[PDB]
Order: structure tokens, then sequence, then C-alpha cells
């Protein structure tokens, strides 16, 4: 299982293959390593179906296609290009010798005859002419030579990073799980006991796995976070290469941006008609180009599907399916359904409805997306099944033949069918509907600025509701805050240090321009004021009159208590900030910048170590902006799947808007339990 990777939802075109019933997934592993009829390379397995397939046939040559419910695993052994030592366990596609010879085959005994050959070494795995290494050369792996000139000879093939780390460590593989003091290694995928901006889920091409080291900043050696409270992150002292480092390619003498609107769009019926800007799955994973091939390589591109309009990281539907489908960026994971409602324009839709992936729905439901006569989940005709019956899943209610989705997945919910030709189909069951405007989902749809631009663009009207102006006893803006509350309002303590009255600061929500005000602008007084115990720049407003939830006013999402966002993504900050005449004079403007992780950051060139844990890092690396971008207390929001999630409270008294260096801004994660426990009592 540890020398094998996983491609869910991967089907390769094989001949040599072998068909049998397996239970479970460690049950069809077995016949992988034994080997009976040919070496395995690669099989496929059904979850459902129960159905277990041994093939020969690899990704290198075999072609690699979309099908519902598969699970491909791909032995290591034989995808590395790449020898192990000495070059014994080196299944590579090896064709040329260091001088410039080609490969005699082991098996013909003209010009050279040879000692090793299939027919009488077949454990060594001597495949064809590719390069092996059955004597135990402490060299390489060595082949015979065309030309009668000589007879073998060693060839020259690039080393594994398990041993040695090649240049930083860019690349590596190696499993150690020791630093170079003695401490113990962090899992990647846990954020205790230290909180960090490095998910395995968000990056999986970075090749973080487990608790292994890895270099995905461009820092001296691989590193990784350690077990000790004290100590966050230390380096490690692994071993150098002693064989030649890997080519760049020439030596000589542009990002898809997340375009996804908030305000979830429908599409019709089957999806061929739907031309939308989304780019985000049902699991909330950044989806792979059409014209790329890069990580999943497929037949797909606008070259052969020109009607279905196959532009940059858009949902689209070219072949005809249930629902719009899309490549993701995850190696491990090929394709999945997108995030995307049925359009307006058997149970009823109002009444009867799933919340998320359908896992707890327990509705009335039992028509399939084509029409099929859905079978009983007791039944064994005209489809046998061991597992996923009344008996087996009890914490599913599985009655009858209706729709109840128990493993959890990507097309919803499931159930069998009457006909014997479908084992089971998915069925058009609609999303819950809110009953009120929830927390970082506004109506109006963003302009959504890149980064690129300098300073930012004008924002659209009424697009940012969370944004809130403190305005003075009289009307005049001079700080920013944000909406979490129809009562509470988060903000910076740098506002409220000037004075300590509660009567004399105003609340101003659902504001564009800042002279002349909107007709329908909510103005409440503030009744008491909150500072933080260990004196840090963020303070928490109580309104006198709660404020009414419209269109214009809606409040911001709140995270989960100790969160770090993930390296180099995309946020949101708003804010009027210092207009003089730049084309938006008195006028909301965006702005987006990069969060980076306070690793990065804490290095020489940018900060040097003055940046904490409850502080936050966002701006640009390189070619910044010298003028400050929004107000002190501005949202920092980041989309996630469909909604803003407040993150960073905007502050200057801790580190301002420089050109290649990211401005200091105030984690709301970290002071969230904080936060919550003043909204439970008052």
């Amino acid at each position: 299982l540890d020398d094998y990777v996983n491609t869910q939802g991967a089907s390769l075109f094989s001949v040599t293959k072998k068909q049998l019933g397996a239970g479970s997934i460690e049950e069809c592993a077995a016949k992988c390593e034994e080997d009976e009829e040919f070496t395995c390379r690669a099989f496929q397995y059904h979850s459902k179906e129960q159905q277990c397939v041994i093939m020969a046939e690899n990704r290198k040559s075999s072609i690699i296609i979309r099908m519902r419910d598969v699970v491909l695993f791909e032995k290591k052994v034989y995808l590395s290009e790449c020898k192990t030592g000495n070059g014994k366990n080196y299944r590579g596609t090896m064709s040329k010798t260091k001088n410039g010879i080609t490969c005699q085959k082991w098996s013909s005994t003209s010009p050279h005859r040879p000692r090793f050959s299939p027919a009488t070494h077949p454990s060594e795995g001597l495949e064809e002419n590719y390069c092996r290494n059955p004597d135990n050369d402490p060299q390489g792996p060595w082949c015979y030579t065309t030309d009668p000139e000589k007879r073998y000879d060693y060839c020259d093939i690039l080393e594994c990073e398990e041993e040695c780390m090649h240049c930083s460590g860019e690349n590596y593989d190696g499993k150690i799980s020791k630093t170079m003091s003695g401490l113990e290694c962090q899992a990647w995928d846990s954020q205790s006991p230290h909180a960090h901006g490095y998910i395995p889920s968000k990056f999986p091409n970075k090749n973080l796995k487990k608790n292994y080291c890895r270099n995905p900043d461009r820092e001296l050696r691989p590193w990784c976070f350690t077990t000790d409270p004290n100590k966050r992150w230390e380096l490690c002292d692994i071993p150098r290469c002693t064989t030649p480092p890997p080519s760049s390619g020439p030596t000589y003498q542009t990002a898809p941006p997340e375009l996804t609107p908030v305000v979830q769009d429908c599409y019709h019926g089957d999806g061929q008609s739907y031309r939308g800007t989304s780019s985000t799955t049902t699991t909330g994973k950044k989806c792979q180009s059409w014209s790329s091939m890069t990580p999943h390589r497929h037949q797909k591109t606008p070259e052969n599907y020109p009607n279905a309009g196959l532009t940059m990281n858009y949902c689209r539907n070219p072949d005809a399916d249930k629902g719009p489908w899309c490549f993701t960026t995850d190696p491990s994971v090929r394709w999945e359904y997108c995030n995307l409602k049925k359009c307006s324009g058997e149970t009823p839709s109002e009444e009867d409805c799933m919340f998320g992936n359908g896992k707890g729905y327990r509705g009335k439901r039992a028509t399939t997306v084509t029409g099929t006569p859905c079978q009983d989940w007791a039944a064994q005709e005209p489809h046998r099944h061991s597992i996923f019956t009344p008996e087996t899943n009890p914490r599913a209610g599985l009655e009858k033949n209706y729709c109840r989705n128990p493993d959890g997945d990507v097309g919803g919910p499931w159930c069998y069918t009457t006909n014997p030709r479908k084992l089971y189909d998915y069925c058009d069951v609609p999303q819950c509907a809110a009953p009120s405007f929830d927390c970082g989902k506004p109506q109006v749809e963003p302009k959504k600025c890149p980064g690129r631009v300098v300073g930012g663009c004008v924002a659209h009207p009424h697009s940012w509701p969370w944004q809130v102006s403190l305005r003075t006893r009289f009307g005049m803006h001079f700080c920013g805050g944000t909406l979490i509350s129809p009562e509470w309002v988060l903000t910076a303590a740098h506002c409220l240090e000037k004075s300590p009255r509660p009567s004399s600061y105003k609340v101003i929500l659902g504001a564009h321009q800042e002279v002349n005000l909107e007709p329908h602008v909510q103005e409440i007084e503030v009744s008491r004021l909150f500072l933080e115990p260990t004196r840090k720049d963020i303070a928490l407003l109580k309104l006198s009159s709660p404020a009414v939830i419209t269109d214009k006013v809606i409040p911001a999402c709140l995270p989960s208590p100790n969160y770090v966002v993930a390296d180099r993504t995309e946020c949101f900050i708003t804010g009027w900030g210092e207009t003089q005449g730049t084309f938006g004079a008195g006028l909301l403007k965006e702005a987006q910048l990069p969060v980076i992780e306070n690793k990065v950051c804490n290095r020489y060139e940018f900060l040097n170590g003055r940046v904490q844990s409850t502080e936050l890092c966002a701006g640009h690396l390189a070619g910044g902006t010298d003028s400050c971008q929004g107000d002190s207390g501005g949202p920092l929001v980041c989309f996630e799947k469909d909604k803003y999630i407040l993150q960073g409270v905007t502050s200057w008294g801790l580190g301002c808007a420089r050109p290649n260096k990211p401005g200091v801004y105030v984690r709301v994660s970290r002071f969230v339990t904080w936060i919550e426990g003043v909204m439970r009592n008052n």
C-alpha cells in the first residue's frame, strides 16, 4: 500500500486482464504481490460492484480515461525512471547506455550470447531490452550492447531522492522522521500542536504526505514541524547526492484565477448548455485547465470538442453526463462533480432536500436521472451485493428503494436500478435552500480584481455587505470595520485609543460612497466597548439596536478556532483608504493580496522574526505598493467553496504596505475563542 499511488475515477484500456470477486481493497493487493499469470503493474478496483481487475498495462503504455466507481493503484517501482542505490529494484524504461549505444535483447543470442535471460531468470524481471542489475553490481544496472566492439556496459541513470537529496530537496521523497537535533516530526495533515498554512488536501502536488521532510517554499534544506511546543519548525541534516544533479531543461550560452460566482449557478438538466464562470468542485478543490495535460493526461481538449467551448478551468459538459464535470489539480483524484444547483426555469423540492453531499438525506424520492425504476435495497435481483444492505449499514436508514447515500459518493445520493445493464444510478435531488442570509454570502456579484493590478479597482455597488463605515457624531468616515452579528461589530483597538466614550461613535452599514450616502443606509450608535485582555490591536463593538438583515446588510463568515490560511492563497481586502484624486475618489475599492505563511515571512529579506503566531501576513512578494490599501480594521476575505470567510483585521500599527514587503494583519481565528465568549454572555 505504501509503494502504491491511488487514482480515484481512473480506468486504463487493457487486453491482458484478470477479473474475480473481492471484498476489501487489501484483498485485491494480495493478488498483485503474488504475480500468477503476468507481472502486475496497475490494478482497477470497484468499491460498490466488488469486482477486482488485475492488469499489466500502466499509464506509460496505456491511456487513462474517466469512469464511475473505480479506484486505480499504480506500482512506484515500475514508474520510477531513477535508480535505488545499486539498482536491484530498478524497473525503468532506459533504452540507451552512458556512451550512446543501443540496448540488446536479453532473450536474443545474436550478436552477443547472454548469461541472463527471461526464460532462465524470471525473478529479476529481465523485461525485453531494459537495463537490469541481476548480479548485485555496485556501479549500477548494466545491459548488453548492439555493436560487436563490446559485450556489456553500465548506464548513465539518475539517483532517487530517497537516500540523498538533490540541490535543495524540492522533489525530495525520502522517508525520514527525525530532525538534526533529535526532535520528532509533526504530521502535515494535523494542525496540532502548531497551526500552519500547509494543508496536504490544498497542496497535493507539493508531495506533502504524513510527517516526511518536504521543501515547498525554496528553503535551504527539507524542513518540517516539530512535536515540541517551544520550537515550531527545524531544518534537517540529510546527506547530499554524490550522483550528478537533474537537468532543468535548456542550457544556452499565467496561473488560472478563481472566477467562481458566490451566488450558486444553475445548470439546464444535463449541463451541455451551461456556460458559467465557476471553477469549484463539490468537495472544494481547484480545477485543472482544459488545454493543460498536467497532472492528469487526457483527450478532452478544445481541439476535440469545439462546440462545448472548453476554456480555462471553467465547468463544462462535452460528451454528456447527469451534471457538469471537469478535472482537478489533485494527482490522487482525477475527476469530481461541480458545486452547482438545479434549474428552476419522487418528492417535492420545497420540503424534501439534501444537505452537503446528501449523506444525511432520508427523503421520499425514488426516480433516477434518466427515469429508470429503482431496485429495492433488501432485494438481490437483478444485482447481487453483499455490502450496503439494510442489515450491514444501520447508520444510513436504508428503507425500500428510496435515495440514501451511506459511503458519501461524489455524485450525491445513489440507489440500485431494475435494469440489468446498469448496476447503480444517481438521482436528481435538490439542495437545501437557505431560510435566512448566511454569514459571508453576498447577493451582489463582485468584480474580482486580480493581484497584478497596482493599488486596486472600484468595487461593485453593494457587493461587499459586511463593510462597516465607522463615522463620528456629525458624520465623517475615518476608520473601517467588519460585521459578524446584527448587534456585534469586529474591528481594531487602534480606533478606540483616541476616545474611550461609547456614545461618540456611530456605525454605517451597506455604504458604497463616502460623500453622498445611499437612501437605504442604517445608522445605529455604539452602546458598549470591549477590548482584548492581552492588550492587542483588536476590539468588539455592541450596537444599541439590532440591525435588520437585508440584501445590502449581510455579516461575514467566522473561522474555526486556531486556523492558518494556506500559502499564496488569493485574499480580498476592502476599504476606502487614502482617497485624493485616483480613479474612484470617495468610492469603495477592492484589492487582492496573497497570504504568505509566518515561516516564509520571518526571513532576513522580509520581516526578520518580527511576526508572531497571532499575526497574519498578506501582500505581494514582488512588485508591491507604497500607499496603504483599505481602512484600519478592514476585512480580509478568502473564497472557499461558495463563501467569503473573514481571516484578518487591518492594522497599520504592526505593518504597512511596502514594495517587496508584505503587510502585517491581525488573525481572527486565534482570537475567535475570545470573540465567541462575549457574544454568548452578553
